[PDB]
């Protein structure tokens, strides 16, 4: 796509979300780059209304998968930067296991030469004991599989997967994606092929900032679909 | 530690590594840079005898764990950067669930101004078409928690965790590591009280790199143990 050609250098990101979740209203700023030929991601997060309240594990699906890899041989099936410069909405709900939901609604697009992802956040039915509210998560991320298919009715694409959050006494809580892509232009977008993408990532944080912040690294290349979104027991 | 103080800037890294598993031998080269500061290591390893007979995640344990970032409040617990520079001898058995086992013993420690470690690994009780020889892992990585407690027999430590592979078919195999370090100097060296490291990792590649490799990103930071090494099941 024409929209993939915004993407073969370094390119500076801007991210905003405003957020209330339970009633607890906050709000986040992030700045870093992407490099999409790598498929590498670096993001510098910092909660601007003081404490998160939050886990920040809780929020960095919903903190631009138009910086992932696509392979050569997989670039006809790039919707999201073929959506690209006027962009995409991003919806979600995410079903936090034995515990409430986000739902957010985001627009993705260049503002000048800056790929801006504004996000607004809202999270209901949460337990004020679970691991949101009561912030029993721990600061680390796992690798995940983002499947993504076709939604011809909206011009646009399906998404899902689920994200495997660390607990603090050992277990693991699911949190479960329903995504959706809509082009926020009129032009002609690519409709992909059912695949996945290969998504890594790690939480750091630097010593000596004293604000609440996240530092994010994000590693993701699309491939091809070896098996279901669920983990097999067998 | 005095030795502390040789990791409180960027320090370049050399690995080496020979490997024989089932009789599939391999030799593996690696450079890069850990900054202990933040936890990070980069690195990127070639196999050097050709295609890799096993998947890479398999060899990301073996393949420096000084460079991991001990919060102040910890410092005393730092086994790693407290052996330095005379190093130390790091041995592990690696059970794959279901498979075979690696063992493993190497030395870290500085020679000039780069920190080495420089390895030995064999394989054995491989099945020929499980995920390890059949080559069925997903080319990623998790977090995990890493588990230190003194040895005081062999003042040094012993370290035990689980790593989680991802698997093609969608299962998961464990990987139960047994370990244990002890200084080759006899200089003095801090036992810690018994913590944990929290360690996270991405797997990439560079596509214009045409020999097998790995670019290997890490982050990680020690910790208070919260529970235990083993996935609670709620």
């Amino acid at each position: 796509s024409k929209g993939a050609e915004l993407f073969t250098g370094i390119v500076p990101i801007l991210i905003e979300l405003n957020g209330d979740v339970n009633g607890h209203k906050f709000s986040v700023s992030g700045e870093g780059e992407g490099d999409a030929t790598y498929g590498k991601l670096t993001l510098k997060f910092i909660c601007t209304t003081g404490k998160l309240p939050v886990p920040w594990p809780t929020l960095v699906t919903t903190l631009v998968q138009c910086f992932s890899r696509y392979p050569d041989h997989m670039k006809q099936h790039d919707f999201f930067k073929s959506a690209m410069p006027e962009g995409y909405i991003q919806e979600r709900t995410i079903f936090f296991e034995d515990d409430g939901n986000y739902k957010s609604r985001a627009e993705v697009k260049f503002e000048g030469d800056t790929l801006v992802n504004r996000i607004e956040l809202t999270g209901t039915d949460f337990k004020e004991d679970g691991n949101i509210l009561g912030n029993k998560m721990e600061y680390n991320y796992n690798a995940h599989n983002v499947y993504i298919m076709t939604d011809k009715a909206k011009n646009g694409i399906k998404v899902n997967f689920k994200i495997r959050h660390n607990i603090e006494d050992g277990s693991v809580q699911l949190a479960d994606h329903y995504q959706q892509n809509t082009p926020i232009g009129d032009g002609p977008v690519l409709l992909p092929d059912n695949h996945y993408l290969s998504t890594q990532s790690a939480l750091s944080k630097d010593p000596n900032e004293k604000r609440d912040h996240m530092i994010y690294f994000g590693f993701v290349t699309a491939a091809a679909i070896t098996h279901g979104m669920d983990e097999l027991y067998k």
